[PDB]
């Protein structure tokens, strides 16, 4: 595969962008064209959920725009890539190994091999194990060690082991049962400490989700978290009707003190995040119920099957690739913000900081030949409006190029109000991305001063601090409400928006090497923390950290 | 006073100039080589009285002795301390708004006179302090009863922007320090966010607190509405309100107008910023769950940086040295970022509050004469703390394509030193191993030493090695405190104010207005009506009246 810049699509966007780049205004694009909604809009229908509409039309792209960007995902082989991740290819080409989240919502059983043996039933196999431990603890079936139901569920892990989970929680916590859900994986103690105290002992499970089961900061906390667990229980046998494990390690896993039989597995071919789909969710099922966890994994597979039939002109996660390319590698835009106009999704842009960039941030493309062209962007946001009183000021009025994701529900969980505050919400969620488009000309600030009656010297000092450039671009997403299937095809779309940027800057979007060397060097650390003795053995500023760190413990 | 356009300034000329014949070659490691001095040429210390010395290590970054010379003379051709001392004497330097820009008067703990209009601020300020006192120990102890004469057990801060984002990441950041009172923050006009809220009341033992200058702010004013709705529907009679709504905010007639007795009501000024203003009454939450004794060390820390600020030489003043590090940077390397990394789950939301008052500050295009700049100002401010950042997003700091400046932050002692220890351990080994990696990184050959070690089939090793290859030379400041407590927590967050301001000093921006709210809050007043009506809209742009309308076939 050619080097992107020597791609002759991508030769031509650089010849276009070179030439028209300063001439796009997406507001001139809107005064000139009637039709712009419609042509740069899709609507998507569900079954059962409404429909999902993602509207791209405040972009920086006309009719030849458009089609050069579908052009490039043409000459990189998007749809090849695509049907090879779906079939079980080993796409992830430095690891070998399939990628094959989608199996895990593979709700047509269609088989899908890897290894000479179709995964549905093993998949399906560990969807029933975890259908079947859900309703024991929600029902009070499962008890604790003195006999009484679980009322907490308390999930331990890291990175795709936490995330996944903490995200989809809070967003879907309508759909809650009884139970209270906590989330650890700081390595911090504050972050075990702070949940423990909340327990009574006799009615918390504890999951510990980790494939190898050894990873360092999840088993810490969970060994912690036993240990507390144990001065209450005293008794070694009772670990088994607190513990849980989402993990491969028997061995580990019985050595613990877990009863076997209470391993959710799942398989390398399942990133970690990637990963919320598989056993990993088990912490959602026990919250909403399996039924809704389901209903998550059908939105997925929904929107899977869009990725996989729709034609690239009106594929939702590939024009957003495109877009992201468009803006990233052409523009020079470093970062992208997600902005859902919902509270319960606060941590839906953060749960994309890890998919987005772990993936994407790279280097090295399929040849092993190091890019000369931008990778993934820094992803990051808030929801609607606490980001809007944040950080806006400089989306609308600072020196930098900020695409935004725009996102929110026609109708809310928690219609206070007679519905008003959601109308308020909307009606900001709507008038933001038309401020960013449209911005305020000189002429209009200055009507506006006028009309105001300001002295002609005073509206000299004020005005140019009152002009809105605009031009600045948006998709905006609506959804009828956010369900449990609507959140997992939002979900999977971004999935497929991060495989389509991968496949066009050849990287790999499945592996991490990059989180290696801070690992190892952190392990070469910890036992020269362990006295006072002056370290000698680094660069003169972790030296120097160091020894400031022993004066001060 | 307008200052010359910055790329015409002398001092930035040279350093554009040592950019251009030197960027390609400044290299972290290398010059760590070569001068094993330094970590203590490019460190600060600075001594607390009780809390420990502050450290700032600054020796992680793109610069030579060259470097931190041009550097320095662009903060003195751009009058950076000439600009401080007329911030700190009350001067009208917020000059759109023509307002002075005093939240250092609020920590001003030695009581220095500081005048605005005439008038000493100082009383002012310290009768606002004393009220927050006494009405801090009055509910805290249960002497203030609620409708039904049990003491409050609640306190729901409701507020937009800087009425909501300093109180909930400082009652995070000090939850240690906590009394018995459960605290919660309203913000999202978003309907979810007050009422996930009212499930957990009794209207009986709740205080609500309502959050703003005004009094009129939309978003607040109708979530306090809610609440006094939902309030009311209990207590049934208006006189109630007066012992559970109490207002930060200057419009007494408003105030009174809700319900709320204007006894009750804790004032500040308009020289006080909303993303500068924890520091004044909005700190009441604050106050209240973690005692005025404690707010009080929060302000003795902001005043003990503000001092720094003001007396310690270019070459040793960390807000100054932070500032030209981020010009550097952002103006010259051309990072579009900055990221703020605490090894500190506590402090999970300091990132998300210099998000505001970086951003909101330094996001503007527009210098002191009016002109539009041709070159950067504020840059994109985020992260997560460690080690959860760590596990999310640093591939792409390591091995992305892009160079994003990183301060790492920690303490020396937690608050909470479970298993003996041994996860703080862990927490300060990933702290100080990840700037290390980041500075190091790891040559091919490394990599393939490493390969060579593990049973690796030479063929194997040849198709893995550049994956394993880590360029390095990526800059991070490093700073420890012994603790992060009451009085360090609030130097932090001076720090940071005062690095905004030296680099809004040097783009020669306004750092205190915020006039690019304007546009979004006129459109939604605007579509408000078209909402509730029964029309196909199509008043607006098509994509606007699209949206509109597939909401409204969805209501």
């Amino acid at each position: 595969k050619v080097n992107l810049k020597q791609d002759p699509a991508y030769q031509k966007l650089q010849e276009y962008y070179d030439n028209n780049a300063d001439k796009i205004n997406i507001l001139q694009l809107f005064q000139q064209d009637a039709d712009r909604f419609n042509k740069y809009s899709l609507r998507i229908p569900t079954p059962n959920d409404g429909e999902i509409l993602l509207d791209y039309s405040k972009n920086r792209i006309d009719d030849t725009t458009f089609s050069l960007l579908l052009n490039l995902a043409k000459s990189r082989n998007v749809e090849k890539a695509r049907d090879a991740m779906f079939a079980g290819e080993k796409i992830n080409f430095t690891e070998d190994r399939a990628v094959l989240h989608v199996a895990l919502r593979n709700r047509q059983n269609r088989p899908i091999m890897v290894n000479g043996k179709d995964v549905t039933p093993d998949v399906n196999a560990v969807l029933a194990h975890m259908k079947e431990f859900s309703t024991q603890v929600i029902s009070g079936a499962w008890k604790g060690y003195t006999g009484k139901p679980i009322t907490d569920v308390i999930n331990i892990g890291i990175g795709g082991s936490d995330l996944g989970p903490l995200m989809v929680t809070e967003a879907l916590k309508p759909y809650a049962n009884h139970l209270k859900v906590h989330f650890v994986s700081n390595i911090d103690g504050t972050h075990l400490a702070e949940v423990l105290k909340r327990l009574n002992p006799e009615t918390a499970l504890f999951i510990i989700a980790s494939k190898t089961f050894t990873t360092q900061e999840t088993i810490t906390n969970a060994t912690s978290a036993k240990t507390w667990f144990l001065e209450a229980a005293k008794d070694p046998a009772a670990v088994s009707k607190h513990f849980v494990a989402l993990s491969t390690n028997g061995e580990k896993v019985t050595a613990f003190g877990i009863d076997p039989k209470n391993m959710f597995g799942f398989w390398d071919w399942v990133g970690g995040r990637y990963s919320l789909w598989s056993a990993i969710g088990l912490s959602i099922s026990l919250y909403i119920g399996f039924e809704n966890f389901e209903k998550l994994l059908d939105g997925a597979n929904f929107m899977d099957n869009h990725f996989c039939t729709a034609p690239l002109e009106k594929n939702a996660p590939v024009i957003l690739a495109l877009l992201g390319v468009w803006y990233g590698n052409f523009y020079g835009a470093e970062t992208h913000a997600l902005l859902p106009y919902d509270q319960y999704l606060h941590r839906f842009a953060a749960y994309f900081q890890q998919g987005d960039m772990e993936s994407n941030g790279k280097y090295v493309t399929r040849s092993g030949a190091t890019v000369d062209y931008s990778t993934g962007p820094v992803v990051w946001g808030e929801p609607g409006t606490n980001g809007q009183h944040a950080f806006y000021q400089l989306v609308h009025q600072g020196t930098r190029l900020i695409p935004c994701d725009f996102l929110a529900p026609a109708q809310t969980h928690n219609p206070i109000a007679n519905g008003a505050h959601h109308k308020i919400l909307l009606a900001n969620f709507l008038a933001q991305t038309e401020a960013l488009m449209k911005g305020k000309t000189d002429a209009e600030a200055k009507a506006e001063l006028e009309k105001s009656g300001m002295a002609p010297e005073a509206i000299a000092k004020i005005l140019p601090h009152k002009v809105f450039k605009g031009n600045r671009p948006t998709n905006s997403i609506v959804v009828k409400k956010f369900t449990p299937f609507t959140l997992g095809a939002l979900i999977a779309m971004y999935e497929h928006k991060i495989f389509t940027q991968g496949v066009i800057w050849d990287i790999n979007s499945f592996d991490q090497w990059g989180v290696e060397l801070g690992k190892q060097l952190a392990k070469a650390i910890e036992p020269e923390l362990q006295d006072g003795k002056k370290i000698t053995s680094h660069d003169a500023s972790t030296n120097g950290l160091i020894n400031f760190l022993k004066e001060n413990f």
